[PDB]
């Protein structure tokens, strides 16, 4: 099934138009997270996140 | 020389009374700074760096 079958949770806007897909076996070197000291993750509006 | 010789940098307080000893030969598992999304290395004046 794995070399069958596709599946994802894509976002979308408010005015229902996709944005991007989110699918964890089309996930190449995935990453965690950059916790800060209190663990609350680093992130910027702009940049993303850590 | 490696196996006969010990060197560091010791940091000390104003009044001198030595504090601990930077040895990177002695450094079992370094590690460097978690930087923000600026480059900014994150830290907390009690916690210390990340």
């Amino acid at each position: 099934l794995d070399g069958q079958q596709n599946f994802a949770i894509r976002r979308y806007d408010n005015n229902g138009r996709a944005l991007y897909d989110i699918n964890l076996a089309k996930m190449e070197n995935p990453s965690t997270v950059q916790r800060g000291l209190n663990g609350e993750p680093i992130f910027d509006p702009f940049k993303g996140f850590g």
